[PDB]
């Protein structure tokens, strides 16, 4: 197997004796032109950024630091100046404005975005790929400035705050003096170095007794894991991860494990198999981070340094529970069980025995900590590794191929008819219209067509809105009456935005027409807009914890303020996520885009209120 054949090492800095790393340095114009954009851009009332000033409380020259950070959604226009997450401006002694510390970019998991679709990964990188553990702490970037400040910052702050006995840049900056006081090296030679290199290391800092986060990280195990390193610059250029673990060595940092794999389909298959169990090597590993090379328009063009993750679903979601059900337990609060029920219920019985027998626990899990221990020692008393207690609960979801039936919940002009063509076009899944049947009896009618489109189809949409909690109790009902395999997947329109949603959906109906036989019959807009607002009003969301939506195999979150284009996408991976053998992998976006024209261009209901 694959994840048996590639082995993550720390011994990679022998491989790069000789190498060269690379080197850019500042120009004054660029970076001023950078400064004086995003000075810009936070004094005005799409792109908006926030400047905070931190003093260097190390610096002996009183140096300041300006952080800038974007809001998050920014990172997917075009239009920023630089694409750093983490980002720290300063001026020389003798005024020249400088970049102090240049975190990554800001880097998305498969299939978050359009770039990290495997399809478009494919297409658009080079390799070899560099996949490199992700460990699990808080990001601190290091630097050093003009006057020999070794400058230590999180991702977005530095130094103290004293609301807090040590945050995390102090703790960061703490273990950095042990660790360079452990190979006799000194603060300000770090400092010189990458002041010396136009650089930022980054590290993760990894220390259970100063925070803790997902998997144990014990005295044995407790520091800087250095994982990267950065040119000051606005464009994103960064180490070759075998010089970053030479860096590591010389300086005392712990190192990121490595793997460097050739080809993109063994990268694939190889995260895909550690992702059964979330581990590998015999460690638990709560992700990777994969660096390689991308262009803009696929196999030419320049390549830049580009990163995207992997972040293993289990066992960290069902931990991520049991500490947030912990926290819950010790004040008072009702567990809020979402997933692996029995396994949960067992743990919370383990620790209310647990915290009865030691009160003083309690004091601790105030504190988020000890959280980690407690679910290790349950897993010890139940004999089961948490990838084992994760797939306690299992529906047989990662073996289904067929017999799933979609379900909008929704309002007029949330697009569902649009996305029952475009899936129809893409994977010839049956698609039931509400809207087509008349008279008496039509949703046991719709029902029973529904069921028997599987006899063709994979899978069915079966559109109707279903805005009453009483419609999709008697759908759920009346199939798993007649179909004992079949899932039924909730495709839910959030209705959370309602007066955006109002518009949105609005304008789509007054504008290009709705086939529901309320608006077919409807002859002006005021009586459109009236028979909108009715379904709107009488609108009960999924509540995926109640009945009857309980019932549903799975619900997908949709947006009906969002194109039909988005919705399309999102329905896709998330079923290919759900039920991995049944969408076996998202199809490429230009052939979601040609779905969705081919829905609109085959697609247009007259408009009888024009
Ligand atoms: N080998 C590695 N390469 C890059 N980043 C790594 C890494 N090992 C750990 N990391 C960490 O992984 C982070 C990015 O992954 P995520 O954990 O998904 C960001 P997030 O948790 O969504 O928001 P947050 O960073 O503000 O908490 C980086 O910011 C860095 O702290
Ligand atoms: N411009 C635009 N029009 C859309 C989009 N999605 C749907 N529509 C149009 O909105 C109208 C109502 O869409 P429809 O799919 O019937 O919504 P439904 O009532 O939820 O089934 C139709 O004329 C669609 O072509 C979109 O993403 N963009």
């Amino acid at each position: 197997s694959l994840a048996s054949r590639y082995k993550a090492s720390t011994d990679y800095a022998k491989d790069a004796e000789g190498l060269t790393a690379p080197y850019v340095s500042q120009d004054p114009q660029e970076t001023a032109a950078l400064v004086r954009a995003l000075d810009d851009a936070a004094k005005k009332g799409g792109f908006s950024v926030k400047k905070t000033r931190y003093a260097v409380a190390s610096s002996p020259t009183g140096a300041e630091v300006d952080s800038w950070r974007f809001n998050d959604w920014d990172y997917k226009k075009p239009d920023l100046p630089t694409y750093a997450r983490g980002l720290f401006t300063t001026r020389t002694q003798h005024g020249v404005p400088e970049i102090a510390v240049r975190g990554y970019d800001k880097f998305f998991n498969i299939d978050e975005t359009r770039d990290t679709a495997w399809s478009a990964i494919r297409e658009r990188t080079k390799g070899p790929y560099e996949l490199t553990l992700k460990e699990n702490g808080c990001i601190i970037f290091i630097s050093g400035l003009e006057d020999g400040t070794l400058l230590v910052c999180s991702k977005h702050s530095t130094g103290d705050r004293s609301d807090v006995a040590l945050s995390h840049s102090s703790a960061g900056e703490k273990h950095l003096e042990a660790q360079l006081e452990r190979i006799g090296k000194t603060k300000e030679e770090l400092a010189r170095e990458l002041r010396k290199r136009n650089a930022t290391a980054v590290a993760e800092l990894c220390d259970d007794s100063f925070e803790e986060h997902i998997l144990a990280y014990g005295p044995d195990k407790a520091g800087l894991y250095l994982h990267g390193i950065n040119l000051n610059i606005p464009e994103f250029i960064t180490y070759p991860s075998p010089l970053v673990q030479k860096f590591a060595e010389d300086w005392g940092f712990r190192k990121t494990g490595l793997i460097i794999i050739d080809n993109i389909d063994d990268v694939k298959a190889f995260l895909e198999e550690v992702a059964e169990t979330g581990a590998h090597d015999g460690r638990d590993v709560e992700g990777f981070v994969i660096r390689c090379k991308k262009s803009t328009n696929p196999g030419v063009g320049p390549y830049h340094d580009w990163f995207f993750k992997y972040k293993f679903e289990e066992p960290y979601l069902m931990y991520r529970q049991w500490r947030e059900c912990t926290k819950a337990l010790i004040s008072g609060k009702q567990p809020k069980i979402k997933k692996h029920v029995k396994i949960t219920e067992e743990y919370l019985l383990y620790a209310r025995k647990r915290l009865a027998a030691d009160p003083k626990l309690a004091k601790l899990y105030n504190q988020n900590h000890g959280i980690i221990k407690l679910r290790n020692d349950f897993l010890e008393y139940k004999n089961m590794k948490g990838t084992d207690a994760a797939n306690l609960e299992d529906d047989g979801a990662a073996s289904v191929t067929r017999d799933i039936i979609l379900v909008p919940i929704a309002t007029i002009g949330c697009g569902k008819t649009t996305l029952g063509v475009a899936l129809t076009k893409l994977f010839g899944w049956g698609h039931i219209q509400n809207d087509n049947i008349t008279g008496s009896k039509r949703p046991p009618r719709f029902t029973k067509a529904v069921l028997d489109e599987l006899n063709e189809h994979p899978a069915v949409f079966a559109d109707r809105n279903n805005s009453m909690r009483q419609e999709r109790k008697q759908l759920l009902t009346d199939v798993k009456m007649q179909h004992t395999t079949a899932r039924l997947v909730a495709l839910h329109f959030v209705h959370d935005d309602i007066n955006t949603v109002r518009k949105v959906t609005q304008e789509r109906v007054i504008q290009r027409g709705d086939n529901h036989q309320t608006i077919q019959a409807a002859t002006d807009v005021n009586k459109v807009i009236g028979i909108m607002e009715g379904f709107i009003h009488r609108f009960e969301p999924c509540d995926p914890e109640k009945d009857p939506d309980e019932g549903f195999d799975a619900v997908i979150d949709l947006d009906p303020t969002a194109g039909s284009r988005e919705n399309l996408e999102v329905v896709i991976r998330e079923l290919h996520r759900l039920y991995p053998n049944f969408v076996k992998e998202v199809p490429p976006a230009e052939a979601m885009d040609e779905a969705i024209k081919f829905a609109m261009e085959s697609y247009k209901p007259d408009l009888r209120h024009i």
